[PDB]
């Protein structure tokens, strides 16, 4: 089965509106980059509310993973930041549509709302959250953004992009998440500070204060043992 | 009758490598933006060379327009800069493929030399011309780039892009060029200087010196009379 790889059927271009939105976010929040974490944690919380709602009516909802958490891991050696939730997850089709295109039926209005909020010197920090496009703020600190996800209705898939295009492939590691999503950031050289535990704990603790689900950060304590530390 | 519009068959996404290339050009030449005009004049000359070579074997080559020139026009009120040549032109298929994708079988190595130059503080100004991707430097000064072209083997078409996507449509004005291409730039606000005659003349005069085709600028002379003025 070499049809898929040889035909590049795993490669996609972003919808024009998304390209424009990514640029708007990056040029508006250039001064407050740390907000990407708040947006990822917020998306995580939302994904967990969704599976929680589904579990109300679907008895098999939490079979792939019994917990409802958000776990963060800093891999300094690999220069990677991971944010994992055991939320509803996304199917292969959802990864392409939810991350590659924009809807909300208020795109143009928000498109003019973002620019106007950045030509008259305003804040776009609260706007991106409102329109549900916080995910893209990840590019403020990452050269590469990777999304591994497992939804009950599909097999585990990986989405990856450097903002100039994106690809979606079946995860060769198989089903490792159970259910949920991991956002993996390959940090820009200048964003290395986010590989520091103290910086992440302070930020996470700062943005986890109003999150109803438990958020942990893989951290070290004193020999030197590692384990999940509750932040909220 | 209106399938193209109802299906957006006229819209295209850029190839990934082109997105990356446009970014590298803008990130490394932000200091010497005026080079866009050198590149457009250079491409125009190359287009005139092509039709000249075709006229050697084809006696009907120049029937659509006998002259071999480059005519530049400033339109301050409309915030536009036009660069028109009577070269070989481009068919609809060439507009889609040539401006939307990249070949040369050396894109990879070039994107490496570009990024490398930005790391060693080298001059990428010479590099882009050598690889034949000078067209993209227009985005250094324009929010929108429009390409109207007429090739002997097709009808007049229009290519347009704000860099987040591009579309190609049949020109509803019909065949107004005869043969050739017009590059129209909708200038960025920070690029208003290029709407000033004295400035454009100074740049065209400088960049046209070694061009073997006459290059003109639509200018005024003391009543106030407007006409083409030879620059080389």
């Amino acid at each position: 089965g070499s049809h898929m790889l040889r035909e590049k059927s795993e490669k996609f271009a972003f919808q024009a509106e998304v390209n424009r939105m990514m640029k708007l976010i990056i040029n508006s929040l250039y001064k407050n980059k740390e907000i990407f974490l708040r947006e990822l944690i917020s998306n995580a919380s939302d994904a967990l509310d969704k599976i929680r709602l589904i579990s109300l009516t679907d008895e098999n909802a939490l079979a792939g993973n019994e917990e409802l958490t958000v776990k963060i891991k800093c891999d300094k050696e690999k220069n990677l930041l991971h944010v994992t939730d055991t939320g509803v997850g996304m199917t292969r089709e959802e990864l392409v549509k939810n991350l590659g295109t924009i809807a909300k039926s208020g795109t143009s209005e928000f498109l003019n709302k973002m620019t106007e909020a950045q030509e008259d010197g305003q804040s776009t920090s609260e706007l991106i959250g409102q329109f549900g496009v916080g995910f893209y703020s990840a590019f403020l600190v990452a050269d590469k953004v990777i999304v591994t996800s497992k939804h009950n209705n599909d097999t585990q898939h990986i989405w990856e992009s450097d903002s100039n295009e994106f690809s979606v492939i079946a995860d060769p590691r198989g089903n490792t998440l159970g259910r949920g999503t991991t956002i993996t950031l390959v940090l820009k050289e200048e964003a290395s500070d986010y590989l520091e535990l103290d910086t992440i704990k302070n930020l996470v603790k700062k943005y986890s204060q109003f999150i109803n689900f438990p958020i942990y950060v893989w951290s070290s304590k004193t020999k030197t043992v590692w384990d999940w530390e509750l932040m909220n």
